[PDB]
């Protein structure tokens, strides 16, 4: 059941913000793994004195990639007279976050109908005020509120080409790499509770409960937006189990809650394997150890009514998880972590069903790959 | 005239440390773009619960680049105790470093006959000390002295494979990636004022002035070993000049003294260029603007003895400049800075001539580009 009871009008996911310590290195990096293109730059070539930003997409995608200068180079301004172009930056707050989670998502940005009213709206609705509503070049208006750990919910609302401030890459600089990713599927949070983290998100934005989770080391739930296009999954770790819980080791690593990956839609998710695979060893992204072949064994089982036996063959070689819903299909695969600490990582996805243009979170999450894939693992000993 | 008055026994230049806020982000972008193998690693994995170290090598070229873990991890140790593999890190210096500086070099390591007697003699002559030599495994020791700004000059001894508690890398992660790239031949470090750095440098090392240059924009001078193969040249700036100084612009925005630039000898500096453009704009690293045409026309009447004009014209197509010495000639290109600031960047370069083995330094440091390129700027608008 979908209660539509969303506080204000959004639309869809509009950019990730990561803090970093060097934006160059890391959107480079990402660029050549994941197939983006640089598309435009705010930084000291632009006249922003404050912090270097670099716009990488692919399709709807938009990773940001910030990073402060010296505060020297801009000690004589005041917030009226920044050359930031993002107002929210600060260069405190940024040194802050990246000195005690690393590498991590900053923000996780939607757009709305109006940031103004939508930061209003959250804030008398409990949310935790970030940086209030400021309107840039009369063209856009930005606000953030706090979501979870150190992580901000960033609205943006456009009156009729990214930000204000913000420069096109020119061409020659801009190479045009596709590996096929499309849009940000969802955004996952892990906190110490999930019941408070919950509660004050759904309290502020009227997000529904979309779907929940519960051995496996955690409990989960998804919160979603009127038409389902914006998805927000929360985990937290359950205690005591014999392995581990990741969320726990995340927490460790992270110093505290935070975003734990980005599910990224592809239009052809073989297509994207294959890409990324070949350039895992040469700056790309590794990706997590493939499930044994019982796992792809038991795949015919399962989704031989979506998948032929080719495609499952495909599925095997690139390591691709198949899971399903009474409603939809869905391919999905993780990297190892993004950076030095086993903490932020990247699911590739690709859902099939639910036409209607597609219904968002088609097929769910893959809940059903912890079971499958334990019993994969115990089918392989044999 | 070569004093060879050295107070230790020098070998080779051996590793360059870079400190950084994320080092797995940092190597794959340098891997990629530079060609060089991930051969050996520190970190979680090996058991390190203080830094993460990754080492990249090409030929004799060892790049190796540290990131601090969450402190709360090894919060239990003392230095006795520790499972840092390098001693002298300290997670309150790395990230004052990276925050001050951005992405740069910690470290200029050098082989020593032995480092506790080079420690010893060092500080004895004036060195400033940055970290005691310590003993690791009884195999290896390693001391360090502070050189300029908050960069300091490792010495590292062997008794008899990098250092202890790093683990070789597993081929299947270790894609043999090889530009060309062979090794280190100079790092260059930018100080507000040469002289006193001079005096101290020379004074703990007893290194001799090989070289010295001087409207450019800088006073340098080179230090050097006693059989040349260790080269260090120091840059400070020339202000009042029409121009601004890149010096100064360098001090600024690292915010003070540090290393400006690292020069790799390449074995075919055609086909690492060659190599390093294709990747610019996929990860790699950009280059400088190329020189007018002009620059290349003039090259006949200069190098048209050792280069053939097929050999001309492929310097012209990857912008390579071309200096002579009276005892060789020089090919270099500079790249883009590495990273967000306009700080360190990097040279390529190859020597031809002073044949005995190749003798250190042959055909200079480039000094008679700054004058042909303005020559060649003034000759193009013609
Ligand atoms: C034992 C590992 C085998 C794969 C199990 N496995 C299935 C899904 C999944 C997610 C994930 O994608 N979680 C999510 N995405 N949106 N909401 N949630 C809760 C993250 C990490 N491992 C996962
Ligand atoms: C107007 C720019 C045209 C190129 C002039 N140009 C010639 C050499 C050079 C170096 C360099 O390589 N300097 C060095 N290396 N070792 N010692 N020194 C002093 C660094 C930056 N621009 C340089
Ligand atoms: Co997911
Ligand atoms: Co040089």
């Amino acid at each position: 059941k979908n209660p539509k009871s969303d506080k204000f009008k959004v639309k869809r996911f509009h950019h990730i913000e990561f803090w970093c310590g060097d934006a160059t290195n890391v959107a480079r990096r990402f660029s050549w793994g994941l197939g983006m293109r640089f598309s435009a730059k705010s930084d000291l070539s632009t006249g922003n004195m404050v912090h270097a930003s670099y716009l990488l997409t692919s399709g709807d995608l938009r990773f940001l990639f910030t990073a402060p200068y010296s505060p020297s180079l801009s000690a004589g301004e005041i917030k009226p007279t920044t050359t930031a172009s993002i107002p929210s930056f600060d260069h405190g707050s940024c040194r802050s976050f990246f000195s005690s989670h690393g590498l991590g998502v900053r923000a996780v940005a939607i757009e709305v109908e109006d940031a103004e009213s939508a930061f209003s709206i959250s804030v008398a609705n409990g949310a935790i005020p970030s940086s209030p509503p400021i309107v840039l070049n009369e063209a856009v208006t930005i606000a953030e509120v706090k979501l979870y750990g150190d992580v901000v919910l960033r609205y943006v609302s456009y009156k009729a080409e990214f930000l204000p401030g913000f420069e096109r890459v020119e061409d020659a600089s801009s190479f045009p790499l596709d590996y096929g990713i499309r849009r940000l599927d969802h955004a996952v949070g892990n906190v110490p509770e999930l019941g408070p983290a919950l509660t004050y998100v759904a309290g502020f934005t009227g997000f529904h409960q979309f779907a929940e989770f519960t051995e496996s080391g955690l409990n989960s739930a998804v919160l979603a937006s009127n038409d389902e296009m914006v998805l927000l999954p929360i985990n937290e770790p359950v205690h005591g189990t014999k392995r581990k819980s990741q969320i726990q080791t995340y927490l460790e690593h992270n110093e505290g809650a935070g975003l734990q990956h980005l599910a990224l839609m592809s239009e052809d998710i073989f297509r994207t394997l294959r890409e990324m695979r070949k350039r895992s060893s040469i700056g790309g992204f590794d990706f997590m150890p493939s499930p044994p072949p019982t796992y792809y064994q038991n795949l015919k089982k399962r989704v031989g009514d979506v998948l032929s036996d080719d495609q499952i063959k495909e599925c095997e070689e690139l390591g691709i998880l198949v899971d399903r819903d009474d409603q939809g299909t869905l391919l999905q695969i993780f990297t190892k972590p993004l950076g030095d600490r086993p903490t932020i990582f990247i699911e590739i996805i690709q859902r099939v069903g639910c036409m209607m243009y597609q219904s968002g979170g088609c097929g769910g999450f893959g809940k059903g790959n912890f079971s499958e894939l334990f019993k994969s693992i115990e089918e392989y000993e044999k």
